[PDB]
């Protein structure tokens, strides 16, 4: 059959994956659970055949995956986009785990209570990470070269997110602010963001702060 | 030259990498910073040539990597151990991101203050993850088959850790308790754990709780 991706109905960690799939004009159906269907899940949580039930999940009829990072890499690997050799592949991973630092850093807090108190403690160190990227896209169109690569989409995420936390963190960093438009300027990505399938909110679990 | 790995002087996220390297009888020198040398770092933090300075780092004279996960995968990829095809590689990733859930879950708290209060909230959900593994090693010697694979070592980590947090979480889960001995029963892994290079404490940043 044609790919079946599932996860809640938000952005969390599936979005980067959404964008990528979309970017490759891939065919896929979505299983979305609401703010109240939190049990509709609890039921099929096993019925599916995942050796590691969790969210999001992906069934290829060729595979049954859990773990968000594993899902996106797969979709990638099925397009040569993972690498060419040890050196390059470990380079995207580096880029990968780099974009992560931001994102996870965004939730290791967002759910807690001292947000307004811990975000400050984050925002102090935020720019030191962001800039690193800046220097990357200085003489490059996308984090790796002329071709795209999932990390590009994963970054487009961290950014869209942070920019709700403080729409100024990117001024000092110009090239990044172009990377965003550059991405949002890919036909594919456009057709999506302007349609119905696009989830504009929330960024995490409805429960979050 | 011969590989050069660096990180603080603890376990954190480098250990799984340590074990693996050791397992492959690889040659490598270690850059270890003490509890007070927290500035000895701050200096070379850039002097090195990492496009994404952070800890741990690895210089192959072929590459300069940051991001712990990227480092271990590399060492792996340089031994066919990463996969064979899309399906299998995304399977180790799944196993990968699975072992992660435990470990990170162990620090998203360990540093905070309500440990003794949040660990309970963790330990309630711990077994639901652990068991998943249990069912994996039921009819297998290691998380993937007869051959080893880095995730095996990453798990041997989560375990050695948790078992300081509550030495009973594994009783109900027998096969895992064998996996531990099974691992600690690899000549290589033995020669290490019983030597000087082995770091027995702490599991995280000295600062931690
Ligand atoms: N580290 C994540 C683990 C998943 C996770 O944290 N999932 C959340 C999304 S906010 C979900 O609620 N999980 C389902 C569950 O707890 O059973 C991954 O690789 O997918
Ligand atoms: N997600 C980690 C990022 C690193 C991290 O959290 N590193 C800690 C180890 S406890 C270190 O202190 N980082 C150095 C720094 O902040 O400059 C990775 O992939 O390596």
């Amino acid at each position: 059959m044609s790919p079946i991706l599932g996860f809640w109905k938000i952005k969390g960690l599936v979005q980067p994956t959404r964008l990528l799939l979309e970017y490759l004009e891939e065919k896929y159906e979505e299983h979305l659970y609401e703010r109240d269907e939190g049990d509709k899940w609890r039921n099929k949580k096993f019925e599916l055949g995942l050796e590691f039930p969790n969210l999001p999940y992906y069934i290829d009829g060729d595979v049954k995956l859990t773990q968000s990072m594993a899902i996106i890499r797969y979709i990638a690997d099925k397009h040569n986009m993972l690498g060419g050799c040890p050196k390059e592949r470990a380079e995207i991973s580096m880029l990968e785990g780099a974009v992560l630092d931001i994102r996870y850093g965004v939730s290791r807090i967002a759910y807690s209570k001292d947000f307004e108190t811990l975000k400050v403690d984050f925002l102090s160190k935020l720019p030191e990470m962001l800039k690193m990227f800046e220097d990357r896209l200085c003489h490059k169109t996308y984090l790796n070269g002329d071709h795209v690569t999932h990390p590009d989409f994963m970054l487009y995420d961290a950014l869209d997110v942070v920019l709700y936390m403080d729409p100024m963190c990117l001024d000092a960093f110009p090239k990044l602010v172009c990377f965003k438009k550059r991405i949002e300027a890919i036909p594919q990505i456009d057709k999506y963001l302007k349609s119905s399938k696009y989830i504009a909110w929330p960024l995490q679990g409805w429960q979050a702060t």
